[PDB]
C-alpha cells in the first residue's frame, strides 16, 4: 500500500504551501442589477495560484408597494438572496451545485455558529451589531423600503488548514466559472398560505413586493507566491486532485409512520448530512416526526433519535437550532458505502401533509477519478 | 523499573487510537418511561451489554401543575437542573463510578462543553436560528391555575471524552448488568416554600405546596463503540484506559465561622480534574458578596489562585463563557489534576464574610482513580 | 477455486447435524412485565447467553376498556398483531437481525406455520377440541362501556427453524449482551377513530378515543440448544449457519399513479426468501378491487408471475390454506430466493387501478445475508 | 460398535418389504351386542405377513328414556365408546394397553388434526361432513335416541412407512388377543355433579339413559407378499424386536403451588406424553395450573411454561387445542430416555387442587422386547 | 463410585468458606413503592444481578381505615402477616424457588430466629429498651372512623443462612433478571366479616365491609455477597450450595373426618426441613381442642413422634420460645431433614377430633433440592 506514502508526502507538501505561500483575498467583480431584467451571472475567477475558495457579498433593496399590507421575513429570509450556486474548475469540473439556504447552513456548522453572526452578551463596552454584516428587517411594511445583507462562502478547499479540494488555477487559460443565480420578484416573496421555503418575505402585502435592486460582489481567496523545489512546484496531489462539494436533492413520498430512507451514493464520502421537512408548505420544530436515524442494511441504526435529541446533537455543532431543518455530523467518520445505498438517511414522519417531501443537502469528498 | 509503564502508557495510547479509528460510535435507545412521582420516583435501569461503554445521554420532560389558588412559583437557581436529585452507576464488575447530585452533574456538563449545556446563544442573525426545539428549557414562572412542560438533558460519562476513552467501560461479560440508578425529582422535593430552602428545588414560590407533577418522562440513550477491533493477540484495547475509573461525586462540609479560613481537604489518590464549591448559606445563595475570598492551597501555607470572588469568577468566564448561578464556584485543574502524592496534601478553600445559620459548602468533585 | 465453499458447505452442514443431534432443545423464561401503556411502551429485553439461540416466544396479554358513553369499536384487519408495534434484535457483537413490524412478524409467522399462526382450525369433530386455551385472542367488538382481553404471540426468529440453523445466534461471550427490543401498542396507537388509517391500531370505531389499555403484559421465552457438542478442535459449530443472518425488515414507498407500474427494487446481497407488499390505499384497504396486477420481475421487461389480484391471491391459498388480510399480497421464494447477482436487478411490481391520497406500498422481506 | 451395521441393515430391509410387498386392510370380525348383558370382547387377529394395526369402527344408539331430562355429550364424548383395549402379540407379549380416549388422543396427535375430522372452509363444492365418520348428538333430548359413530387406530407399526412396533403374524400358530371393553350403562353417563371423565353424556336423565345397542367392525391392517431372499424372508429385525406401545397411568397427592412430578421409567424411549387434570370431577381451561414443564434431576426444566403457552406448542401440533384440562406434550423427535429410573419427570404446579384431584397420564413409548 | 461426591462435598464446603472469608456482604435497596391497592396488588421486582444474592428483606407499611359508622374490626390471629398474600421468586434462569403465602414465610422467619420474627421481647430492665421502632407493628384494633398505621417484614431466603449458601443465587448472567413477585392484600383480602373466615385476612369484626387501605408502600432491600473470590480456575464457588434449591411451598388438602387419620404424603426427591400444618377447620382456628394428636410416620405403621396437642406444642415452644397461632402447628427436621429415599415414604398425620363443614389442612414446607 504506497497510500501511506502518498498520504505522507501529501500532507508534507500541504505544510510547505501552508507555510510558504501568502494569502489572498482579493475582489473579482461587483455588479448592480434589477431582478426584473436579469437574475442570473456567471462569475469568472482569475486564474492565479491555488484557489480556496469565494466570499460572495449581496446587498438588495426591497420595496413593499402594497397599499396597507407588509410582509415579513420567512425563516430563512436573506439566506434565500441567492437561489443556486454552481462551480466550474479549468478543467470543466464540477464542485459545487447546491441551494444558497444549503450553502449558507453549511458555512453555519463549519463555523460551528450562525455563520457571521453578533453574539449577545452582557459586555458594558459596545461590541455588538454595530456593522449589520448579515442583516435583514424582520417586516417591511405597507410603503416602505427594506434593505438587506448577506454572505456566502462557496468552499473549494475545506478549510483554511486543510486544502482539500483547492483548485490550482495558476495552471492553463481555461477559465474557473461560477455560477450565481439569485432571487428575483418571482421567487421572494410568498403569498400568505403559500411555501416559504425559497422565499425571503412572506406576508398579505407579498403580490405587491418588488426589489428596487440586488448588487453582489466576489471575493476570491486563494494562495500566492507556490514554493518551488527539485521537480518545481511543492504541491499537496492528493488534496489538489479532490473534489469538495456541496450537493442538494429533493426526495418524496413519505408516509405516516413508515420509514423514509434516502439512500446515499457509494464513492462518496459524506462529512455533513442536512435535511429539511418541507411538510406541505408547513416547517415545524420536529412535531411532525417520530424519529430520525443514519441506518446500514443489515446492521441497524447508528443514531436513532426522536427529533429534541436529535437537535440536542446539533446544538453542540453550531451553539443554537438551525424549524423542520435537521443536521448530521459525520466529519471524523464520513458516510462511505462502497456499494451503492449500503447507508440511508431515515426519518419516520408522524403527520404527512399534502406534497410533503425531504429537501436533502450534502457536504463530500470525492476523488476526480 | 519505571520504564514499563512508560511502555504500557504508549500501548495503551497506540491501542486507543486503534479502537477510535476502527470502531464505529452508536448512540442507542435502552429505555424510556412515563410515570407519576407520587407512585415511584426511584429507577434502576439496566443498559444494554456491547462493546466499549462512552456514556449515557438521558432526556427527562415533565408536566408541573400550579394548583395554588391564587399565588405563583418561580424556577429556582438550578430549575430544570434539579430534576433528577441522583444519580448512580455502576459497571458489570459492580464497581460504581460516577454517584452525585443532577445539579453537579449538569454544571460539569457545562463546564466540558464550555457553555452551558446544550444552550442555544442568542445572535443577530435574520435567520431564524435561536430556540427552535426547547431542548434544555423550563418556564420561568408557573402561575396559579397553569401548568408548565420542562425538557432536561443530562449527559452520564464513563469516558472522559470523545477521544479520550479513560474511563470507559468494557461491557461484554454475559450475565453481570450494569446498572444506571436515577433518584428523581417527587412533590417533597421539587417545591419549595417561600423562606424554605431552593436548593434541591425546580420551583419555589407561595403556591408552591399546591404545585404537583402531572408527570416525568424519561429516555436513557447509551453512547458505546461497536465492531471493535482484533489483532493476533485478539481484542486491541486500551487496558488503562479501561481500568481507569473517571467519576464525579459530591459531599458536604459544615463549621463555617466569619473571616477564619474554611478547608476541604483533597483525598488522596485521586486526580482532581475539577471542582466545584456551592455556599450554601442557610439557605441564601449569594454572588459572591459574603466570601472573602476562595483559594487551592498546597498546605504548607502555600495559596496557588487565592482570589476574590469576581476575579475568582473572571476564571470562570474565560471557560463557560459566563457565570455559574449565584452562591457557585468553579475550578478548573484539567491540565494538572490536583494529585496529593505529587504535591502534597492540597485543600480547597472559601473564607466566608457572612455565615448564616445552618451553613455548608456542598462540594462537586470530579477525578481519575485506579480500579486497583 | 470456488471448489473450497463447495467443501465449506459439507462441513458447515455436517456440524449442523451434530449440533442437532447431540445438543438438547431449551425453551425458557427469561423474562416478565405487566405495565401501563400510559408509563411507558418501550423496553428493551436481554436475553441469556446460553449456547445457540433459535428464536424468542414472546407472550402478549391486554386489557383495553372502551369508556365511551355510547359507541363501540371493532377490531381493525390486523387488530391483536398490533399489540407489539416493533421488534428489533441485537446479537452479541452488536449487529442487527430482525427490525419491523409486529403485524409483518406476525404475517411471516402465518407463512412460515401453513396457516394463521397458532390458530385453533374448526372441524365437524364431536370430541371437544376446538377453541379451548384461546391462545391468540381479541373479542371482536368492545361495547361502550366494556373491557375486552387479548392474548397475541409472535416467534420472534434467529434461527431460520427447527432444522435449518441458519441464521441462529452464538451467545456465550460473556459480558457482551443480546438486546430485543419491544416497542408496544400504546393509547395513541392502538385506537383509530373512524375515518383515520386502520393500519396500526387493534381497534377503531366511533368510541375510539375514550379506549384505553388498563394494562399489558409480556413474557419472553428463549429457544436455545444446550449441552453443544465437543470434538478433537472443541466446538463442533456449523461456521456458515452462524455467521448469516436471517432477518425480517419492512419499508415504505410512495409514489404510485393510476394504471402505472409501481416497482419496487430489492437490493443486492441479500437472499429474499419471501415479500410481503400491504397495499395502504390511503387508509383504505381492498380485496384486490384497487389493483390491475402484480408481479416479480428481473428488469429487461420479463415477468415471472404477472397475475391479477384473485390468482396471486390463489397461489397463497396453497401457501396458508386462507388469504392473508384485506390489501395484504404475499409471495414465496424460499426455494429459489431473490438474489440480484444471478439474475440481475429485480423489483416487486404493483399495477394499481385506483390510486387515493396518501396511497403507499408497506414491504416486508424476510431476507439472508453474510454478516461480512 | 456393530449397531451401525445391524441399523443400516434393519432400514435397507424395511425398504425391501414396503416396497415389495403389497398392503391390506380387511375385516376380521364384527358384532351387535347389549352392553346390559356384556361389554369385554376378545377379538382374534388374522395371523399374516406383518402386521400394522387395526382400525376398530363402532356405532351406538343411546336412548334418553327420562321422562323430561335432556343429557349433552361430555368433552370426551364418543371417544369414551371404547374404555379400554390391549394387545397381546402371538408370544404373549403385550403391546398397547390403554383407555380409548388416550388411544384417541394419540390418534390425533399423528394424525396432526382431529382425527378422522372434516375441516371446514369456504368452499362452495359441497364437501364437508358428508359422510359422518366420527359423529355424535350433542345432546339428546328426553324420549330421544341418538345414532353415534367413532373410530379408533390401534397401532403396532409406528407408521405406514416406519415398521418399529409391527408384528410378524404368518408365524406360529399361536394367536393374537385384541381386547376390548366398551362403555356400559354404568359407564356412558354421568349425573349432574358427577365425574364425566369415563362418561359420553352427562346431564339430568343421566340415571334413565340407556345403550339400545353397540355395534363393532375390526380392520386389519398388513403387508402381505412378503419378499424372499437368499436366507429367505427378508425383514427389519430391529422394527420387529421392538414394541410400539401406548399406556395410561393414574396419579394423585397434588398440592396448591407445589411441584407435582410423574417420573418416566427407564429402558423406555417416550415419543408423546399426555397428562389429563382430573380436578375432583372439574375439567379447566388451564385456569387450575401454574405451569406444567418436564425435568431432568440436576439440570432444571426444558421446557417450563405457563399453560397458554404450553397449549400454543400444541397448536403447532394437532392445529387446535385438546379438551379442557388435557395437556400433550411431544417428544418425537428426541425421546424422553433416563437410563436410570426418573432421571426426567413430567411436571405440573397446580394453582387449585380439589378434593380428589388427580393426573391421568398417557403415553407413547418404544422398548426392545428383550 | 460415591467417592466423586465425597470429594464434591469437601470441595464444595472448602469453597463456601472461602467465598464467606473473601467476600463482603452487603445489604442494598433495590426499589420502593407506594400504591393503592384499589388500583393494582400484584408487583414484579426485578432486582440486580450483582455477585452470588442471598435473599431479600422487604419492608411493608400501610395505613388502614376503619370508615363504618359505628362498629370497630381487630386483628385476625395473623394479622400484619397477611400484608403480603403470596411471594413467588425466580432466579436468571427462570427456576423458581420459593413460591408461598406471606404467612408462611412469615411462621418460617419466626423458626429460624428461635422467636417471633423482629419482635422486641419484655424484660424488668429500667434502662428503656423495648419497643422503640415498630419494627412489626399493628394496632389490636381500628375503632370506627378511625386509621391504624401498620409495619410488617418478610425475609426471602435464597440462602439457607448467612453461614450456609446452600440455596444462594448467582446473578452475574447479564440480560438474565431474578423476578420477585409479590401479591399484595387488598381490599378484598384484608378484612373479614363476622362469621367469615379469617386466614387471609388482617382485619375481622363488624365494621370490615367499610374498611379500607389509604395506601400500602414496600421497600425491598437485597442481601448478597460482593468482591467474589479468585482462583487459578477463576471464580472460587460451591458448586453445591448454588446448584441447590433452598424453597418454601405450601398446599391445601382437605378430606377430614372425625377420629380417622388424615395423611399428607411428603413428595420423593425433596429433603424436608420443616412442616407447618394449619387446620383451618372451617374457618375456626381452634388451641388443640379439635385434633386428637398429631404424626409424622415412615408408613410401614411407624410413628416416630405422636404426639396429643399440648405435647406438640411443648415441643415447639423449645423452638420459638413461644406457641405459633391457634391452630398453627410446627414440626423441626432440620438435622434430619425428611427424605423419602432414605426412609421410604413418609406422611404427616393429623387425626382431628372435632371436623366443621369446609375443613382443611393448610402445609407448608422448608425444604432442598437439586436443580438437575
Amino acid at each position: 500500500l504506497r497510500n501511506q506514502q502518498a498520504m505522507a508526502a501529501n500532507l508534507q507538501a500541504r505544510q510547505i504551501v501552508l507555510q510558504q505561500s501568502y494569502p489572498v483575498i482579493q475582489q473579482v467583480e461587483t455588479q448592480t442589477f434589477d431582478p426584473a431584467n436579469r437574475s442570473v451571472f456567471d462569475v469568472t475567477p482569475a486564474n492565479v495560484g491555488i484557489v480556496k475558495g469565494f466570499l460572495v457579498k449581496v446587498t438588495a433593496a426591497i420595496t413593499n408597494n402594497h397599499a396597507t399590507e407588509a410582509v415579513a421575513l420567512t425563516d430563512f429570509g436573506p439566506a434565500n438572496l441567492v437561489q443556486r450556486v454552481i462551480y466550474y474548475d479549468p478543467d470543466n469540473q464540477r464542485h459545487t451545485e447546491t441551494s444558497g439556504w444549503h450553502l449558507h447552513f453549511v458555512n453555519t456548522a463549519k463555523q460551528g455558529a450562525p455563520f457571521l453572526s453578533s453574539m449577545v452578551t452582557d459586555s458594558p463596552i459596545k461590541y455588538g451589531d454595530v456593522m449589520n454584516v448579515i442583516d435583514a428587517p424582520a417586516t417591511i411594511a405597507a410603503g416602505a423600503t427594506g434593505e438587506l445583507t448577506m454572505y456566502y462562502w462557496v468552499p473549494l478547499a475545506y478549510s483554511e488548514t486543510d486544502l482539500t479540494g483547492a483548485v490550482l488555477a495558476n495552471v492553463p487559460q481555461s477559465k474557473q466559472r461560477l455560477k450565481l443565480e439569485f432571487a428575483n420578484n418571482n421567487t421572494a416573496f410568498a403569498a400568505v398560505g403559500a411555501n416559504p421555503l425559497e422565499a425571503i418575505y412572506q406576508g398579505a402585502g407579498a403580490a405587491d413586493c418588488e426589489f428596487e435592486e440586488i448588487s453582489y460582489t466576489v471575493y476570491q481567496s486563494y494562495l500566492d507566491q507556490l514554493p518551488v523545489g527539485q521537480n518545481g512546484y511543492i504541491l499537496p496531489l492528493i488534496d489538489l486532485s479532490t473534489l469538495y462539494n456541496l450537493e442538494n436533492s429533493a426526495q418524496a413520498g413519505l408516509t405516516p409512520n413508515v420509514d423514509f430512507v434516502v439512500q446515499y451514493a457509494n464513492l462518496y464520502r459524506y462529512l455533513s448530512t442536512i435535511a429539511v421537512f418541507d411538510n406541505g408548505g408547513s416547517f415545524n420544530a420536529g412535531t411532525d416526526i417520530n424519529y430520525l436515524s443514519q441506518r446500514t442494511a443489515n446492521f441497524s441504526d447508528t443514531r436513532k433519535l426522536d427529533p429534541k435529541t436529535w437537535a440536542a446533537q446539533t446544538r453542540r455543532r453550531i451553539a443554537t437550532d438551525f424549524k423542520g431543518v435537521y443536521y448530521c455530523d459525520n466529519r471524523d467518520k464520513p458516510i462511505y458505502t462502497l456499494q451503492y445505498g449500503n447507508v440511508g438517511f431515515v426519518v419516520n414522519p408522524k403527520t404527512v401533509n399534502q406534497n410533503a417531501r425531504l429537501l436533502m443537502g450534502y457536504e463530500y469528498f470525492t476523488s476526480r477519478t
